[PDB]
Formats: C-alpha cells, sequence, structure tokens
C-alpha cells in the first residue's frame, strides 16, 4: 500500500496516494479533480465515484463501470491508468477512485475543414470497431463524449441533448436494437461537424423521430415487415409518407465522399447501415485507413449482467477488480 493523504474539496473529502498531487476540482456528474501524477509526469483526471455501493443497482453499476474501463485498451477509447481505494481490507472498503489521462477538451467545444472531419470521424470509427468487436454497444455517443487533445487525437468515453444523436429505432422503443445505433450517432456527429448545426435537434422523442423521418423518409415496405408492435405500426403507417431526401442536395458543398458515407450511416433501416469496420474502408478515409492498424478487442465477459446478487457480493467483486488491477506499460 502506498501512502495516502486526505484533503477536503468542495464539501467532498479525497484520500489519494501521494503519487497524485495538486488536486483541482474540474466538474461534476462522481466528482472529478485534475492532478499531476508524479510517477509518470502526466496530468491525470481522478474520478471519485459517489455512493458506489448505496444500492444493489449502484453496486452493480460500479462493477459494470470498473470491468468496462479495465478492459478498454485502445488508442481511441478512454483507458484506465490506475484505480485505488484508501481501504486496507474488504471490510473497510467504501470508496473507489478511477484515474485516466486528463483530456484537453471535448468535441462539443469545436464548422471544421474536411480534413479535420476525416481524421476525427476516422478515429471514432476506429475506436467503435474495437468497442463493437467486444460486443459492447456504446449507446451514448455525442460530442461531449468525445475527448480531443490539441493534436486532434480523439478518445471515446462516457462522462446538448443525448437524444439528438439517438437512433430512430430507440425513439420508437424497439427492444432489439443493436450496435448500429452507434453508427447512427456517428452519422449525426459527422453531419454536425460538416455543417456546424445539430442535424436532428428534437425537443422530445416524438419531435426527434419526426425530424429524423423528414430527412431519411418514412419506413419502406422492407422495414415495415420487421416491426412487431401493432401500436408502432399504426403510428408509422398513419404518417404522411415522405421520400428519403436527396443527401447531395441537403449537404451541397460538402465533399461528395462525405455525402456518400453519411448516406451509408443514416440509412433508416438499421440492418442496412454500414458497420464501423466497413466504414473504415470507405474512400473518404483513404488518407488514414490502415487495415493492419485497426485492432479488435479481447473477448469481454458480460455474463455478470444477467446476475442478481446482493450488494455485498457486487461490492466484493468490485474489490477483487481493484486488487487485481495491473497498470498499463
Ligand atoms: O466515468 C467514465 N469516464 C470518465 C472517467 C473515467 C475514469 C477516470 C476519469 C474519468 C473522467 F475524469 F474523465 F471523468 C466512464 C464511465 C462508464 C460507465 C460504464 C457503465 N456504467 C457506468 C459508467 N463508461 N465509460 C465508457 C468508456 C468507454 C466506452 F466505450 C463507453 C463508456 C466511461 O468513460
Ligand atoms: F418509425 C420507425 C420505424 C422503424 C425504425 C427502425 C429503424 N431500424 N430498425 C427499425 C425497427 C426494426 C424493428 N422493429 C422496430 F420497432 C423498429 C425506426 C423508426
Amino acid at each position: 500500500r502506498p501512502t495516502f493523504y486526505r484533503q477536503e474539496l468542495n464539501k467532498t473529502i479525497w484520500e489519494v496516494p501521494e503519487r497524485y498531487q495538486n488536486l483541482s476540482p474540474v466538474g461534476s456528474g462522481g466528482s472529478v479533480c485534475a492532478a499531476f501524477d508524479t510517477k509518470t509526469g502526466l496530468r491525470v483526471a481522478v474520478k471519485k465515484l459517489s455512493r458506489p455501493f448505496q444500492s444493489i443497482i449502484h453496486a452493480k453499476r460500479t462493477y459494470r463501470e470498473l470491468r468496462l474501463l479495465k478492459h478498454m485498451k485502445h488508442e481511441n477509447v478512454i483507458g484506465l491508468l490506475d484505480v485505488f481505494t484508501p481501504a486496507r481490507s474488504l471490510e473497510e472498503f467504501n470508496d473507489v477512485y478511477l484515474v485516466t489521462h486528463l483530456m484537453g477538451a471535448d468535441l462539443n467545444n469545436i464548422k471544421l475543414t474536411d480534413d479535420h472531419v476525416q481524421f476525427l470521424i476516422y478515429q471514432i470509427l476506429r475506436g467503435l470497431k474495437y468497442i463493437h468487436s467486444a460486443d459492447i454497444i456504446h449507446r451514448d455517443l455525442k460530442p461531449s463524449n468525445l475527448a480531443v487533445n490539441e493534436d486532434c487525437e480523439l478518445k471515446i468515453l462516457d462522462f446538448v441533448a443525448t437524444r439528438w444523436y439517438r437512433a430512430p429505432e430507440i425513439m420508437l422503443n424497439w427492444m432489439h436494437y443493436n450496435q448500429t445505433v452507434d453508427i447512427w450517432s456517428v452519422g449525426c456527429i459527422m453531419a454536425e461537424l460538416l455543417t456546424g448545426r445539430t442535424l436532428f435537434p428534437g425537443t422530445d422523442h416524438i419531435d426527434q423521430l419526426k425530424l429524423i423521418l423528414r430527412l431519411v423518409g418514412t419506413p419502406g415496405a422492407e422495414l415495415l415487415k420487421k416491426i412487431s408492435s401493432e401500436s408502432a405500426r399504426n403510428y408509422i403507417q398513419s404518417l404522411t409518407q415522405m421520400p428519403k431526401m436527396n443527401f447531395a442536395n441537403v449537404f451541397i458543398g460538402a465533399n461528395p465522399l462525405a455525402v456518400d458515407l453519411l448516406e451509408k450511416m443514416l440509412v433508416l433501416d438499421s440492418d442496412k447501415r454500414i458497420t464501423a469496420a466497413q466504414a473504415l474502408a470507405h474512400a473518404y478515409f483513404a488518407q488514414y485507413h490502415d487495415p493492419d492498424d485497426e485492432p479488435v478487442a479481447d473477448p469481454y465477459d458480460q455474463s455478470f449482467e444477467s446476475r442478481d446478487l446482493l450488494i455485498d457480493e457486487w461490492k466484493s467483486l468490485t474489490y477483487d477488480e481493484v486488487i487485481s488491477f495491473v497498470p498499463p506499460p
């Protein structure tokens, strides 16, 4: 065990190892401080989880979160530098702190040149290929979930309405949506980077879908055959039929290859959207694409998601993950 020190930071105590110095509050959801990591010489972000073990739900969320962050090992996905607790045993274990690279800013704080959009969208797809290869769905892709440093290097995390980037099938509350909902979000972000405007700034879920169908058109026959819900079908079929808009007209002035890729990402029927791996080979990324440097992820065991355990059990599991953590090289 290293040596800890305690300080108060905005009605919130912090007990961190001496390796982390000069803590400076940085914003809240858990609470986060900037620090300097004396072991590496790097600026780090330290998140203290709040009430990680208050309820079975929080406890399982805490475990979720730590297992996920321990597994993500890719240049365009947030990685875990360190995890620690000031607790000396399972008995006294109550607090969890996560350490990551301090990221410059988000995508939210930044119309962009076509080459900038190429590189940023490339990095998102490259990270998402990786995430999707472990059978994870991000589900919350939006500019504020993308950290971008001054070199335009990009990492996906999960800390402007979320709903504006959500796939129309989620708006429709389809129970079996899949990983292509993330590709939808990337299409919405890409559009926003090209035009400087939110593509679908819906005020709620009804308005969200309405704006979506305005661009992409009402469901064709092939898609309507896949809808099980009678109510959803009455809704859909009762709408004034709209054709898919011409994306060339709508995005006139934008690189035709960016237009082509948007067409491939924002297809209404999710079975027809381009995957992340396919999008990487798209001609729009010829500057960047390297098929031998787009790794997939180690197998990821998410079987714990189906399990119903006591709070102390999820707490014990989390402690095990804390203790087993091996820092990155
Ligand atoms: O907290 C989170 N990030 C920020 C973070 C972390 C550590 C150290 C300092 C910070 C600071 F300082 F940047 F916030 C985070 C949490 C959860 C999560 C997951 C499941 N349940 C609950 C929460 N997931 N992702 C995530 C990662 C990759 C991905 F593809 C999708 C999401 C996160 O980045
Ligand atoms: F108005 C609509 C109708 C269908 C969608 C949709 C897009 N991709 N997949 C679906 C879908 C598939 C199976 N069942 C559902 F309920 C939805 C989105 C909005």
